[PDB]
């Protein structure tokens, strides 16, 4: 029953994007010669490899095409579906649904609704949600906006059209009397602010056709006025602002547990919100503070300040509003720098060492920097990597040099970060083979494209997790959740990073002769059995380095499916001060970073490689 909004915004995303390929060829080209890369289909059809990457990833996803060993892409049986789809389909991201409804409109949608009642003349449930989708968004979240959600108020006309499409749809029935919306459709409508965020984005994804094949800063340039023009950004922050609210309530224990820990003397003065927005995250921390801490009971002795951060000023303002009676300051900023943010505080008089600095669902959204390491993004590009990026030329941005990006900006965070740490809420893409798996539970299909178009930066969240590790910051187990909860795939993360004097970053080739020398759990492995693990999984081994300096590292193994990450070997190198501590905390950033690893189900190994390290002398470790 939930299933079907989650299909419409699939179709939402979808239509556009098969379409734009039926047109242009795609289908035709990878009939005509059956195995393309990437770059062979952006030359042959002069596309924009970036947005085409995005397209290409979504119809994979779908299950309309796979790659090859060399990354050649194939169709499937089921791409034949595009061949379902009405081309005029596409004119309903245009339709003035307003003046539909109201009736000041010439032609009505009586032909969708009749294709709705047919499910679209095909049998294949999916796709007669994901066209639904095309129709229903826009008419559900107008019907909402008009409080029509019962038809009484309009003409006969009018009230026929919507009441045959509401009882084909089993959103309204009527037995005895007048019409009723049933349970289904009441949920309908007390969902509808969930489809906003995609639906915001009707304009950019009406132009599909430009970001594929034409020139995407058509779509993107931005008047005198400063407004864009590839999202409705007025509804896209209130349904976005309630989306992300949602997640604000699992701050909640981390707050509670900073602000009760002893003495208060020593816990933060200020709580910086690094785009801030509306205030509502720093509203809530504030009122939590006062009525479940330790913290709250001496506001008086103990004053907290509450410090909203934007780049935009209207968002200061408001957020200066919203906090009235607390006491707070509103200073402009950017999440992409955080150097001028503590400039700024230290020209306040702020001290430094007194903030806990948050933040919720911005890294992503930051304005891409390209990586200034060059050397260290080429050991990189070896990764197996599948971040999906997009630059202002529509070109597609490698996914090593993405996560470089992301290195690199939380190292500029990393080195402002106080013993307070970094409240840090985040949203996460996944890769298609797990998007494939749990279409109908999960939003990725639409959310990531979109996303992906629009050159925001998502990564998924074990990559996230790294990044952050690779600087210095690690999320404290005591904080850390995760959502969707019982599915193995990591939308979001809610995080309290903590500053370490340590980094954990992947193992590599290069790294061989340093792993040979380690003192090992098991007997001393060989070069061969490390290259054959590096090679078949080169983004699942981790290493803890200090100064340089090897301390350990955890190799895994991926197996069944790839549902299940195994613990394979442990290395530590007992020269190393608190060597046994960091090799533990290796071992804890293990299970974490394996809990968000996309489409693991479990992990083996814990109990028996934590006995290992716990009792180390008693294990009888080789090499020690
Ligand atoms: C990212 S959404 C709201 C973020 C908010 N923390 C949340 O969880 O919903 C838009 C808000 O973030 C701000 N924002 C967008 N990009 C920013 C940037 N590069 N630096 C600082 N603030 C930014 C916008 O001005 C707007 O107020
Ligand atoms: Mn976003």
């Amino acid at each position: 029953a939930l299933d079907k909004i989650n299909r419409y915004a699939h179709g939402f995303v979808a239509v556009p994007v098969i379409c734009a390929c039926s047109e242009a060829g795609v289908f035709e080209l990878l009939s005509q010669k059956k195995s393309l890369k990437l770059e062979e289909i952006v030359e042959h059809l002069a596309a924009n490899s970036g947005h085409l990457m995005v397209a290409m990833r979504l119809l994979e996803s779908l299950s309309f095409l796979y790659r090859s060993q060399a990354e050649e892409y194939i169709l499937t049986e089921q791409s034949q579906q595009h061949q379902i789809i009405p081309k005029a389909l596409m004119s309903l991201y245009k339709y003035p649904f307003e003046l539909y409804l109201k009736g000041e409109v010439e032609t009505g949608i009586s032909n969708w609704i009749n294709c709705s009642s047919r499910r679209w003349d095909t049998e294949n449930s999916l796709l007669s949600d994901l066209l639904d989708g095309v129709l229903l968004i826009p008419l559900l979240l107008e019907l909402k906006k008009q409080n029509l959600l019962i038809f009484n108020t309009l003409t006969n006309s009018l009230k026929q059209e919507l009441s045959t499409l509401f009882i084909n749809l089993g959103w309204a029935e009527e037995k005895t009397e007048g019409l009723y919306l049933t349970d289904i459709g009441r949920f309908m409508r007390d969902r509808s602010l969930n489809l906003g965020t995609t639906a915001s984005y009707a304009p950019m994804l009406l132009q599909m056709k430009e970001l594929l094949f034409g020139n995407p800063q058509r779509v993107f340039q931005r008047n005198k006025t400063e407004k864009e023009r590839h999202v409705n950004r007025t509804l896209n922050v209130v349904a976005s602002g309630f989306q992300h609210e949602k997640f604000f309530a699992d701050t909640d224990k981390i707050i509670i547990s900073i602000f009760n820990q002893q003495p208060i003397e020593e816990q933060p003065i200020y709580i910086v919100d690094m785009g801030c927005g509306d205030g509502t995250l720093l509203k809530r921390i504030y009122k939590i503070i006062k009525q479940f801490s330790a913290r709250g009971k001496v506001l008086t002795e103990y004053p907290i300040i509450m410090v909203g951060v934007d780049y935009n000023q209207e968002a200061l303002d408001v957020t200066d509003k919203n906090l009235v009676d607390i006491p707070h300051l509103v200073i402009p900023g950017d999440i992409g720098a955080p150097e001028k943010l503590l400039e700024q505080l230290k020209a306040q008089g702020i001290e430094p060492e007194k903030v806990l600095h948050i933040r919720s669902f911005l890294d992503h959204d930051r304005p891409f920097i390209a990586p200034k390491n060059t050397e260290i993004a080429q050991a990189r590009s070896q990764l197996d990597y599948q971040v999906v990026d997009v630059d202002r030329e529509g070109k597609l941005i490698p996914p090593h040099i993405a996560v470089q990006s992301l290195v690199e900006h939380l190292e500029r965070w990393s080195s402002i970060i106080t013993r307070h740490g970094l409240l840090l809420l985040e949203v996460h893409s996944l890769t298609p083979a797990v998007v494939k798996k749990y279409i109908d539970e999960s939003e990725s299909l639409h959310f990531d494209a979109y996303h992906a178009f629009s050159m925001q930066h998502l990564v998924e969240a074990d990559v996230f997790l790294m990044a952050a590790a690779e600087v210095g910051l690690f999320s404290r187990k005591e904080a850390f959740r995760k959502y969707p909860k019982t599915l193995p795939l990591t939308r979001i993360t809610v995080n309290h990073f903590e500053k370490r004097k340590y980094q954990i970053r992947y193992a590599t080739v290069n790294d061989i002769p340093n792993l040979l020398k380690c003192a090992t759990f098991n007997p001393p492995v060989n070069e061969p059995f490390f290259q054959v693990l590096l090679k078949q999984t080169p983004t699942a081994h981790l290493l803890l380095e200090y100064q340089g300096e090897l301390v350990a590292a955890i190799f895994t193994e991926t197996k069944n499916s790839n549902e299940v990450l195994g613990i394979r070997e442990f290395l530590v190198r007992t020269s190393v001060e608190n060597w046994q501590v960091l090799a533990k905390d290796l071992l804890e950033f293990v299970e974490q970073w394996g809990v968000v690893k996309p489409g693991i189900k479990e992990i083996e190994g814990l109990l028996k490689y934590h006995e290992a390290i716990s009792n180390f002398q008693k294990s009888k470790w080789y090499q020690s």
